[PDB]
């Protein structure tokens, strides 16, 4: 089987959710995983530290760093990319996970919130990828795995909430736009975007579990870089594709219909 | 088809491109509030907030000279609410805008990837926001974002992504203000210049002479033909100048040219 022993990963905003999920999925292998996300000190109100999520890896089977990243920072993320270089040699894939989301339309959404949006989603891969590139280009598969849908100009998608679009569509654009720079150089720069929703008015018995987003992850991410960039991947299709065809138990409630996920096209 | 006593927020019309649209409009007896941040003059990039006010007055309209950094919320709020005070409304805003850096991304600096955004795509979001509440009252109201139409062009995307983010950013925006308030009758559409135009910002553009590109008044002309069709039923729109003015009956664009002797540059973010 294909395996990320030995490899490091620089995860943001791995605290929690698919992020965690991805780190677990990594670590089972054997992986070196770098938790760069705010949540240094535990709190009741949003469970999961950089400190548990490292302590979660370790015992999944990897070797987990916690790093206090507060990804709208510049100063900390080039400090977390060097501690994570200092503690485990270089970088071999940057997942881009962390986001900030808010669905409400223009009047009803405070400049406050559409920062935040713009910082951690669009900008924070940006900044990430960034200061990860002179790192990921010496490694020898090198991979940055942007959590984002294909680009699109759907005008009813952007009108629903055109904030969140345009932070969430920037994460799929910075992809665009470092693929075609730095794909050519053999980084495998994509994205990977979940069919459903995922359970991290919206129920979560209509949505799959992050486990099917880690296992998706890791069919990515020990693919060949080399020739494998641009693309905008959905969760399901890569797991057909490694063998993986019942998608079952990834549900939370097999019995229910499954919540569709923004920023996709329904057949 | 005049824009007598209609009201306009122009941003970063001190000089340049806004400017011209600002005086276009005064021509008609518009008011206009001049929303930019220069409030006196230096050597290097002339035209404050006070001499393009000053230039509406002279023109036949009436200037509104406001301070304001559009990069601040708490500014363009400022100038929206004293802009109320002054006319009465707004009738019209006009998101102009002037942040440009064309390398790739190891050779983007934060602070010039931040400048950027802020300028361009949150800026237009912001002044929208702050405008959109008295032109949902306004009888034509409309929402012109300087920006191109929107495209997915790998290659446009890879040559600078922190620039390309930042100017498509103000055409998505363009795009899901259209969606959202295009359907209460507000006209929200893009303008952009078939050339390049000459201003300031051609020193961003290796190579770029002024001889080569075409006067801002071709896009104030434009922009005018654009601000003076009916609101209702005419929103989500990316226009050219060109064609905005062949449909308007000005079919003979050889006196926009800076200098008729050299060949017309394309403009950046149109496929030829
Ligand atoms: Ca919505």
């Amino acid at each position: 089987s294909l395996t990320l022993s030995g490899k490091t990963l620089f995860i943001t905003g791995a605290s929690r959710g698919i992020g965690l999920a991805i780190a677990l999925r990594a670590a089972r292998d054997g992986a070196n995983v770098a938790i760069a996300a705010k949540s240094a000190v535990a709190n009741p109100k949003l469970p999961g530290t950089i400190h548990s999520a490292a302590a979660a890896v370790n015992a999944a089977g990897g070797q987990g760093l916690a790093l206090k990243c507060d990804i709208r920072e510049e100063d900390q993320v080039r400090a977390a990319v060097a501690a994570t270089v200092d503690t485990f040699g270089g970088i071999d894939i940057l997942v881009n996970n962390a986001s900030a989301i808010w669905l409400r339309g223009t009047l009803d959404t405070p400049m406050k919130r559409f920062d935040l949006m713009q910082q951690v989603n669009a900008r924070g891969s940006f900044v990430c990828a960034q200061a990860c590139l002179p790192h990921l280009l010496q490694a020898p598969n090198p991979h940055i795995l942007t959590l984002a849908p294909p680009p699109s100009l759907n005008p009813a998608w952007w009108g629903a909430h055109t904030g969140y679009t345009l932070a969430k569509m920037g994460m799929s654009l910075v992809t665009l736009g470092l693929a075609a720079e730095f794909g050519p150089q053999g980084v495998a720069i994509n994205a990977l975007w979940p069919r459903t929703v995922i359970a991290t008015g919206v129920d979560a018995a209509a949505c799959r579990r992050p486990e099917i987003m880690a296992d998706a992850a890791h069919a990515v991410l020990t693919r060949e870089a080399a020739g494998f960039h641009g693309q905008f991947l959905i969760d399901d299709e890569v797991l057909a594709q490694a063998g993986i065809t019942d998608l079952s138990g990834y549900a939370v409630d097999p019995q229910r219909a499954l919540l569709p996920d923004l920023f996709l096209e329904e057949g």
